[PDB]
């Protein structure tokens, strides 16, 4: 509920490139979400081959792992942490500075649990585009008009 959202358009092909801009927005701890094992995969190898502490963890790292990665993160050892939503449930996190969202959620419940993951102030990030389904797209335009939160563009036409 209070946390700066800050949602945008971005094409499936270029946010790689977006995320590594938007790591700037904030000191770490940065928390990086995506559905999927291969998505969170690729951001890892993609943050490390640009040079960012970064760290990883979902349901096909081992338990060595997942140990070694969830507390790095929890000691400040590493500046990013990138996890799909069901590994990093129950982590106990410390202050997150700015949550990534680099997939919308199908669920706008999911979306605010994630972004639920800094506050207590704190940036909250969130990819959209084409893929999202028109329903998710008015419960977030929905959720930043509740919230005072800017409205991108792309939902400003939604409902004129």
């Amino acid at each position: 509920l209070d946390v700066i959202q800050e949602v945008e358009y971005v094409k499936e092909e270029a946010k790689m490139v977006y995320l590594l801009e938007c790591l700037q927005k904030t000191p770490p701890p940065v928390l990086i979400f995506a559905e999927k094992k291969a998505d969170v995969d690729a951001i890892h190898e993609y943050l490390l081959l640009k040079g960012v502490e970064a760290v990883a963890i979902h349901g096909g790292k081992d338990q060595e792992e997942r140990t070694k990665a969830i507390e790095a993160f929890r000691e400040g050892k590493k500046d990013v942490l990138v996890a799909t939503d069901v590994a990093s449930k129950g982590l106990d996190f410390p202050a997150i500075q700015h949550v990534i969202n680099y997939d919308m959620p199908e669920e706008i419940e999911n979306y605010v649990h994630r972004i639920g993951r800094t506050g207590c102030t704190g940036i909250a990030t969130t990819f959209i585009n084409k893929a999202c389904d028109e329903s998710v797209l008015m419960d977030l335009k929905a959720l930043l008009l509740e919230a005072k939160q800017k409205v991108p563009p792309v939902l400003q036409v939604l409902h004129c």
